[PDB]
């Protein structure tokens, strides 16, 4: 038996090898059980039977302990500086029957535990294939969980809030239709998984540094309340090709008696390798943008240039011989009106989708040669858009939807990134909509994880920033490659056009999806009835206008869209001011209020300023805030503008009802505010 | 009932739909049935009635044409090829699915090709093939020359048996390989060669295997019907299609004379004309030697060091490892090969083992296995370049991928630029091991796309490609003549792995060579492998004279002299034939041919009045009465005859040969005997 304690002494992890030589761990917090005794280990694919066993028959050959305490600065983040402070136990475990050794490394922080497996180079462990990882997390009770279905292919599901014992009965309805989805179990859920216990704890289960390895989901044993690592299989059912020396990703248990401290934890980032982009600070930069986007997402407009053809063949179809469909939003004149608005209002960039040949066939065809990423449609003048944008101090953000055709994207990748450089594009939104090609792979297997990271490492060579939709959900790698400024990789604002997101969605994402990296959520919908874009579309955004403003503060990202069309912003320009003002990068963050599923309220100090921005987002019952502004600087005065729900505001019946109040605040000020149902508020607080 | 006839009237193809609308064809030759009534169609993957693309058809329209044009390959067995056929195109409408296909038939004096065409139309755009059902009904229990149907290797010895005997011989026919997936107890590969009891020779194959999965044949041995059996992808599906598109052609080449099978150019004729406009300025035949046989026999290693349990590229520091003392691809050794190549008029030298990574090359399913650009510490890329260039020798690049295909694609532009920067203009690639991405097979639609992509990209860099382990050829060299070889069959390397059957080279030209040349790597003079490495007791099943013969009887613009220089130096008199023999031809005359038994071929060297002759023979040897009436009237020629000595024998007496020099004219006749596993070679040079 071996004990490890957090620096503050509040957490204790006990490790032991049992009688069958299986490694076991457990974890307590303030003397409460968080993880019950839980085994660790892996089973390997057969090439001898005993070699398949990397889960028991071990003995402790060595232990080492260490303490780390160093502060580092992210290129962009929720605060200027992050402290990485932990006590470590490393245990060398030897398996006589196989004459081989592994190491399990534990790092225990004041806010939780990380563990991983290490496989040293040695005579009898070199090349191996993982059949299953058997990392357990035994729960001490039938907790409340906030979860989406375990799935190898999508995370674009609404959350469910339920007991662990209720997950099974709810899985069928929780799995809604998607273009690519492979659920794996009636009790399978994804990470990060957020839980609230009856004895007042908050527990988050996740992984960190998902590199050269398959994505971990969790399979719940709902009779014993034990979660277990369930990795994503390849086209043959295997779960990772390994070569020593190599490590698994970290597995993390983040725990506190204060839900706010889950949001504050930096465990995920802390467990990633330090920045490998030496010049990152010189070129990696936050981006606020608008886009030719919502037209197509609502169905008002098309990505396609033409409706005349039953299919297209790149290099054969002559688009100049085709009839424009009259709906193609990515045309030069329209694009320039977006640049105009962007530049009028202080935005950095304009995204355009549907600019390149191919879009007629983008959806659900399993098409290999679906795009070339370089050839514009006849009505999109690349160089003139570039000149016009540059004139206005605006950057165009590139769009590389791959339609999940991965070999095809790789073959064009250097040409595509060269085209970006040649044409003044320095960020790209990529996409992987559809089932993966090569066919047989899943979006989150080891094979695709390699692709996503290859795309980002190659981008870094071109000084290009990457925002990858449909990719594996983040696990802190942005620390290592700060040019990964976004993913979607969860259910975003676009689904508010596809029937809606749950009213409580944005009170969950920061506790789950956001752990490991920002999301390109694309907030800022002011006209929430999609039927005003497209009369055939009766979807309604589940939000008030004020809650949309809040999201620029409650959905942290160095990449922030204002997603509505300019004409809609023009109708509510007074509210639009908050989107214009809000910063993208922060020196400090204060988590003021937080309860998963119910409300989140955050105040952040804009980097290199003494201005603060506050947002509150609420669920189905609203939320009353008693805000206390003692985080402001003593003796200073600030001009505060409060953008709040009207008293009769409601996400469904009255979403555009907002108030704007401008006044002075100091560190002695207090405000009482009420977020409507599916409502919220935003405050800018600028030092006089 | 539609009827199509060959230009010379000897072949007749009849077509009709049966009473359930199934497309049905049959083929006769000189009034003998070659193909019994046989059906054509496909079954499609379900997105019920739409899965049927095999019956319910009605003939909507027919069109006929005749084509007769001559064209010139960049390299080949003759200067000019005549493309002469009658064509029938049948539009088939399927009312139940409101869609049409076209089946196009081309009928030559030596056989039939057909393909399916899928026009763009409202009700047929994207579709996935579940199975293709092209039938070839045989008229008897023919003798066949076959290798096991397999998605992953063709490196098998041939078996000669009745169709009815295939099932019982399959188990023994499937020998161990590092990547192999047999599919049927009666599954064989193409090109399949057959000899009938009523005196015909029949070859079943495909042409222009592009954007489609490789076709094998599955024998129904009750009815004697072969049927197309495509190669599945990782999910079991057999081709992603998008209209307008076509299947490759399916070919039945038939004659009452076996020599006419070798003479046929149906396969090339059904491929699209050359797409490399400047091919003739840069695509050139290559005679080569190489640092190669050392490693194949186990005398030397590809690896630089033995002291590591595995390597990681960009982490492993080879300059800090101990050389194993056996790494043949070192500068000094390479320069000696270059010396011998230049001395003897060779074009190039291959070197394998030159690049980081070889320690882990075999069977690890390793992704990042090679980078194709970083030399080991004892291989000085620049020094070897400048030396070879000064000696008038080109280095041939080696890209073994170890079947890690995404890894190769990621490195490919860089690898090709490295070649261009370092004076390499030809590359031998390899795909040894199971394919990565894992789940795909070597011959599926996915990989066929890969091999051709590597070729088309190479052509943009003016690079010639010789791809081992790739899908066996189907005449695409006509379209991209920088594809100057494949192995894609069992080559000489396996003579080091236990031996090839004595009759192997009397079968390949009837099977593997139909569709394109083979990098067979002939020319082993020291046929006992234990002289290279004492632990290898493999013996090449050949005489020295038969090895010489292979420079004529195994056609290829790419020809290796595969033995080590010191072995050639022991037999420099026999070596002279290898030095003299040409690589490219204005004419070819097939003098004698019987599959499994003997092949004798005379060819006229391009732009000369010189001829070269080879005979290769099986287990029983062969006696030729050669008649030289193909030489020019009134001319005199210096002939050098390299023949098996009396009582030469592949097994007991392989190195016994004679050399006789004399004058020949078109009135000359010679009687020659090829030993068991023997043969002979003749150079015939105009005075
Ligand atoms: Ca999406
Ligand atoms: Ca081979």
């Amino acid at each position: 038996q071996q004990k490890l304690t957090s620096p503050d002494n509040n957490l204790v992890m006990t490790f032991q090898v049992d009688s069958k030589g299986a490694p076991t761990y457990e974890l307590t917090y303030k003397n409460k059980v968080v993880i019950k005794p839980s085994t660790l280990g892996l089973e390997l694919k057969k090439e001898l039977d005993s070699k398949t066993n990397l889960y028991d028959g071990f003995e402790v050959k060595d232990t080492q302990t260490a303490t780390f305490d160093e502060t580092w600065q992210p290129v962009w983040g929720e605060e200027k500086e992050i402290r990485n402070h932990y006590n470590e136990l490393a245990v060398t475990l030897y398996q006589p029957m196989n004459d081989r050794s592994i190491v399990i490394r534990f790092r225990l922080f004041n806010d939780g535990l990380g563990f991983r497996y290490e496989f040293p180079q040695q005579k009898s462990l070199n090349y191996f294939v993982i059949k299953e990882e058997h990392s357990q997390f035994g729960m001490n009770g039938d907790h409340i969980a906030f979860w989406i279905p375990g799935d190898y292919d999508t995370q674009e599901y609404d959350y469910t809030i339920s007991r662990l014992s209720e997950i099974r009965g709810l899985m069928k309805e929780a799995i809604t239709p998607n273009s690519s989805q492979t659920p794996f179990s009636q009790t399978g859920v994804q990470t990060a998984l957020m839980m609230k216990t009856d004895d007042g704890l908050y527990i988050n289960l996740h992984e960190a540094a998902l590199v050269d390895y398959s994505c971990m989901h969790l399979n719940l044993d709902d009779k014993n309340m034990v979660f277990e690592s369930w990795l994503t299989p390849d086209a043959k059912g295997d779960k990772g090709y390994m070569q020593t020396p190599c490590n698994t990703p970290w597995r993390t248990i983040i725990v506190s008696d204060d839900a706010r401290n889950i949001l504050a934890s930096r465990i995920t980032l802390n467990l990633n390798e330090p920045c490998k982009i030496a010049d990152a600070a010189s070129w990696v930069k936050p981006v606020k943008y608008i886009g030719v986007w919502w037209d197509m997402i609502t169905g008002k407009g098309s990505w396609a240039y033409t409706d005349e053809l039953t299919s297209v063949k790149l290099g054969e179809t002559d688009y100049s011989k085709t009839k424009p469909n009259g709906k193609h939003s990515a045309n030069t004149a329209n694009v320039k009106r977006y640049i105009d608005f962007a530049a009028a209002h202080g935005f950095d960039a304009v995204l355009v989708e549907g600019w390149n040949e191919g879009w007629e066939d983008w959806f659900g065809n399993s098409k290999d040669y679906v795009f070339d990423f370089v050839t514009p449609y006849p009505d999109f003048d690349v160089k003139e858009i570039h000149r016009y944008a540059a004139r206005k101090g605006i950057k165009m953000m590139m769009h590389h939807e791959t339609s999940a055709s991965v070999r095809n994207y790789e073959r064009h990748m250097d040409k595509a990134y060269q085209f970006m450089a040649d044409n003044g594009y320095n960020s790209v939104k990529s996409g992987y909509v559809g089932n993966i090609i090569p066919r047989g792979e899943h979006h989150y297997g080891q094979w695709m994880n390699n692709h996503y990271l290859y795309a980002v490492k190659k981008a870094a060579d071109y000084k290009i920033m990457v925002n990858a939709h449909e990719a594996t959900r983040p696990t802190g790698i942005c620390r290592t490659y700060p040019n990964l400024i976004g993913n979607e990789s969860a259910r975003g604002t676009e689904y508010e056009s596809f029937g809606g997101n749950k009213v409580y969605h944005t009170t969950i994402l920061p506790f789950t999806r956001l752990v490991g990296g920002p999301m390109d959520y694309t907030p800022g919908i002011f006209e929430t009835h999609c039927n005003k874009m497209n009369p055939a579309n009766n979807s309604q955004v589940r939000s008030t206008i004020a809650r949309q403003l809040a999201l620029y503060v409650t959905m942290y990202s160095p990449l922030q869209m204002a997603a509505d069309i300019p004409e809609n912003y023009e109708r509510f320009m007074d509210a639009f001011q908050f989107i214009k003002d809000v910063a993208l990068d922060w020196d400090e963050t204060n988590y003021l209020e937080a309860e998963p599923g119910e409300y989140i309220t955050i105040a952040r100090k804009a980097k290199d300023t003494d201005d603060w921005y506050v947002g509150c987002t609420a669920g189905e019952n609203g939320h009353t805030s008693k805000l206390v502004f003692d985080f402001l600087t003593p003796g200073k005065q600030y001009i505060a503008t409060v953008y709040a729900d009207a008293k009769d505001a409601d996400w469904k019946e009255n979403p555009q009802a907002y108030t704007i109040k401008k006044g002075i605040l100091t560190n002695k000020s207090k405000l009482n505010l009420h977020a409507a149902n599916g409502g919220g508020y935003a405050i800018s607080i600028k030092e006089v």
